[PDB]
């Protein structure tokens, strides 16, 4: 499967997400190709140093390119995982041909509605309690694609 995480500017919640998810998915033997964007993304940039430093602190290093959503990456993704419904709406306003591949991640892997809130600008200890709850998510995504044949 191809899968991306998308947030507002690619440089937090989602390439923590890109991640901490490809080592999750090593360790549990899952095939999968992962990516992140922003729907308001500069190609700009890097990941921030909170978010680089909350995944260091778990021995995982985030060396991350941001990037905006494309025509190349909706198109080829079997899955797109939003962090908030506004994100998902967003994309599904620009992107109107691929909703049905769109979700957020906590609706998707939960099945019950909810945001995972943005850390933009707060403290470390904001990202990390953000990357703690992505890992929880996302150990559980991991099973359930697991399970998914594409």
């Amino acid at each position: 499967m191809d899968i991306i995480f998308v947030c507002t500017g690619n440089t937090c919640r989602s390439p923590m997400a890109e991640a901490l998810f490809k080592s999750i998915a090593e360790r549990e033997g899952l095939n999968v190709n992962v990516r992140s964007a922003g729907v308001f993304a500069s190609p700009n940039g890097k990941a921030t140093p909170h978010a680089v430093e909350a995944l260091f602190e778990k021995h995982i290093a985030l060396n991350h390119v941001s990037s905006p959503l494309t025509e190349e990456l909706m198109e080829s993704a079997d899955l797109v995982l939003a962090m908030t419904h506004q994100h998902k709406q967003i994309i599904a306003s620009q992107f109107g041909r691929y909703r049905d591949k769109v979700f957020t991640l906590k609706e998707y892997v939960t099945g019950s509605h909810g945001d995972v809130l943005d850390p933009f600008g707060g403290s470390i200890d904001i990202y990390k309690q953000t990357r703690d709850e992505l890992e929880e998510l996302l150990r559980q995504l991991a099973k359930q694609l697991k399970k998914d044949r594409r």
